[PDB]
């Protein structure tokens, strides 16, 4: 019993965090293999981020240049190139702690661990979602960049995030390991802002579903909704439309509690228009969708109470 | 920017977890040089009857792949000690230290010797953690770090009948008013965190959340008195002492805070949230607060 927010064990990543300089700016790189991978923006100035040729800036750097330290060692950079918007760092010393891993884009409503490291220096784990808009909820400060998102289901790392910026509401936002930006975003300090948010509606009826694997009944009620009345609904309150995709992946919870996936969107509406009434759902008084229908089978037991 | 429930890296506690089974029970062991302590009950009522009657082959720890051999045992209040014939290479530098109700730790879940997720959680004050666990998951620790020493505070021993958790601390003493065996036991009525409420008000004016803040002050008797009424815990000197630093940075002094704190409690937060949350979280101390918003790594 009991639902949290959990991320993954994070030691498979601590042992690939290095601090990588440029000059005078300092950010963290991932080592992997005998490559370092860390955002291209480590070789601007602040003046440069307005208006950067990463190519013009990139082409005047020899490998010397870039100072790579994983824990009191000095790597020696035999290499380098630029991959979208990041800098891979070639290196003459493979990491002996490089685990199994894999690099993966993800979709908004995704979930992931995020190891927010300072200085090559691993600091705290918590847990995160793809928002809708591609900007990430998460807690960093300046010297965070280069960061990493991840998943580690069964003993292979997936490499999902970087982190490149914070955007002017505090909010953040990155690339996956090849450099490509989740969002309409770029690696420029630009009148550049996060588009209007909304909440995943998948996740949040996963978490419902979590709720009466916990032993929550409360919220239900005797009515049903079709799927075209539910969306016309929900986008009122600025949710995310519920696709058939997401009826098709809710399927397993539904099946494991007995109560079908358009009844649950009509408690979901109920929720919407009376709020919660002095109660609480696994301990939140929000409607919480950082959980993903894959999260709650893997959180929750197999046995609904 | 932000504010999130960060636990601590769980890596240096990764190496050390390993399975022990005894019989029809399976659970989790902490691997420290060359003694793996776990829930004594993983022999299950006289436990120094029931231990006695076990040899060390009855015991058989599997660390990842590799069988350890058990070449000793000894009990510890409501841990048991397996002494091993190799020393953990893994092992990190550590102390075994209990905790207060309101500090907060890490705690790294496992089942069948495997670390499945890490999360935060702190102590309640009526001894019990709401930890998110199943069955497999007794043995599972908790933990700080402090600089690149863990400080292991917690062992999950089991389950209560409201759904929150009851473990010791690594020299196996209970937190609270609980025995390990199956018997009527259920968590007393529990209070909020007042200090690390406060911590968290701050984390919003740091964060740029400042709508609650008003003009007034309290003393510390009139807010105590109120803070009674809604069963959250007293305010002392020391956590008031405690504050100071946070107080310093926002210009608010702890005072100033609960009066603050004293308008939410009687008047709510009016379709308003704090840090993303419609209720008053009481899961951050100060110095999770500090750190939090300083970078602190390890
Ligand atoms: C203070 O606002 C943050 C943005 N800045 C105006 S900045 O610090 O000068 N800035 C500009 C900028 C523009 C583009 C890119 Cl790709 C990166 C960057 C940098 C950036 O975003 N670095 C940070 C990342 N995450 C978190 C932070 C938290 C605090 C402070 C920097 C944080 C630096
Ligand atoms: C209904 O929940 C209580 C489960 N038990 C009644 S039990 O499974 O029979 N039970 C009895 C018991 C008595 C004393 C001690 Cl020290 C430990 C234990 C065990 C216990 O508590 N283990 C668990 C720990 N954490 C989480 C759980 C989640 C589910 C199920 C066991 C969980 C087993
Ligand atoms: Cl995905």
């Amino acid at each position: 019993s009991g639902f949290r927010k959990m991320a993954f064990p994070s030691g498979k990543v601590e042992g690939c965090m290095v601090q990588v300089t440029c000059g005078t700016t300092t950010l963290n790189g991932l080592w992997l293999d005998d490559v370092v991978y860390c955002p291209r923006h480590v070789i601007c100035t602040s003046e440069d981020m307005l208006n950067p040729n990463y190519e013009d800036l990139l082409i005047r750097k020899s490998n010397h240049n870039f100072l790579v330290q994983a824990g009191n060692v000095q790597l020696r950079v035999i290499g380098h190139s630029m991959q979208n918007c990041v800098l891979k760092l070639k290196v003459d010393t493979a990491n002996p702690k490089t685990p199994k891993y894999k690099f993966v884009r993800i979709q908004p409503g995704q979930t992931f661990s995020v190891l927010a490291c300072y200085n090559g220096s691993p600091s705290g784990v918590y847990q995160c979602a793809m928002r809708p808009n591609f900007t990430i909820k998460g807690s960093f400060l300046n010297g965070s960049c280069g960061s990493v998102g991840f998943n580690i289901d069964y003993d292979c790392v997936s490499f999902c995030y970087m982190h490149h910026m914070e955007l002017p509401t505090g909010v953040h936002a990155g690339t996956d390991l090849e450099g490509n930006f989740y969002g309409p975003f770029v690696d420029r300090q630009t009148a550049q802002a996060a588009g209007t948010d909304t909440t995943i509606t998948v996740n949040v009826l996963a978490w419902l579903y979590a709720a009466v694997i916990n032993g929550d009944r409360w919220f239900l009620n005797r009515f049903t909704t079709t799927l075209n009345d539910f969306n016309l609904v929900a986008m009122k309150y600025n949710y995310e439309p519920l696709t058939q995709d997401h009826v098709d992946i809710l399927g397993p919870l539904s099946a494991q509690t007995g109560i079908a996936v358009l009844d649950m969107c009509a408690s979901l509406k109920e929720l919407l228009q009376n709020g919660m009434n002095g109660r609480t759902i696994l301990g939140s008084a929000l409607l919480e969708d950082e959980f993903t229908p894959f999260d709650v089978v893997r959180q929750c037991s197999g046995v609904t109470f």
